[PDB]
């Protein structure tokens, strides 16, 4: 369950394949609540790979759904990340998580 809402401006076409080091700059969200994690914070826009299962689902499956220059914005589920577990401190259990993604990659 990854709902895409993109805002325009991008190529369309420059999708993350497999093996890709690809550059997102993302900013996490706590649907009702504060950020808790932001590539724009660090400044180091989280330089990861696509198909090492590095990053969680929710955040996996939107990679490869948006292209170079996008930007969409995630609604993740809280049963592929943490929703039964909950990280202690930053995620609970049952969270419905958001993230401001931009694709602006490499590779």
């Amino acid at each position: 369950g990854v709902e895409i809402e993109t805002i325009s401006p991008g190529d369309g076409r420059t999708f993350p394949k497999k093996g890709q080091t690809c550059v997102v700059h993302y900013t996490g969200m706590l649907q009702n609540g504060k950020k808790f994690d932001s590539s724009r914070d660090r400044n180091k826009p989280f330089k990861f790979r696509i198909g090492k299962q590095e990053v969680i689902k929710g955040f996996e499956e939107g990679a490869a759904q948006m292209s170079l220059g996008q930007r969409a914005k995630l609604t993740c589920t809280p049963d592929v990340a943490y929703g039964a577990t909950g990280h202690p401190g930053v995620i609970p259990p049952n969270a419905t998580l958001i993230f401001d993604v931009e694709l602006l990659n490499l590779e």
